[PDB]
């Protein structure tokens, strides 16, 4: 049971929203769903599955928001937390560069069409982007 254009995986129905939403706005919205919340990514197969789910979004969109943020919130004197707001703990990795390379980037990660949506890039948790949302029953 999953909406059209929606695809199930692990244990939640995923749906793409061509509607932009701050990482904090899609997080709170996809949260209003049955334990839903910005798409998750704890497996090398899910990171590639979500990419194919948003790889046909449209040239009018190259990046996509996901449920990944920086638990350091500007504290970890190094930058090595990265936690999914809809998956659990960092059990999977696929970021382009570590936040310790740039002067503390934003506190939210998004997909970058440049890497075929197979890499996460930091972005201002406020910039809104087309996003995905997972949610079981």
């Amino acid at each position: 049971r999953c909406p059209k254009g929606s695809k199930a995986y692990g244990s939640h129905c995923y749906a793409l929203f061509l509607s932009p939403k701050s990482w904090t706005d899609a997080d709170l919205a996809c949260q209003k769903r049955p334990s839903g919340n910005l798409v998750s990514v704890l497996s090398g197969a899910e990171g590639s599955f979500v990419s194919s789910l948003v790889k046909s979004i449209g040239n009018s969109y190259s990046y996509v928001w996901i449920g990944l943020h920086d638990p350091t919130q500007g504290t970890e004197p190094n930058g090595e937390g990265w936690e999914w707001s809809s998956s659990d703990v960092m059990n999977y990795f696929a970021w382009e560069r570590n936040p310790s390379t740039i002067s503390s980037p934003g506190h939210c990660a998004s997909l970058s069409r440049s890497t075929a949506f197979l890499r996460w890039k930091d972005y201002n948790c406020n910039v809104r982007l087309p996003y995905v949302c997972k949610f079981t029953d």
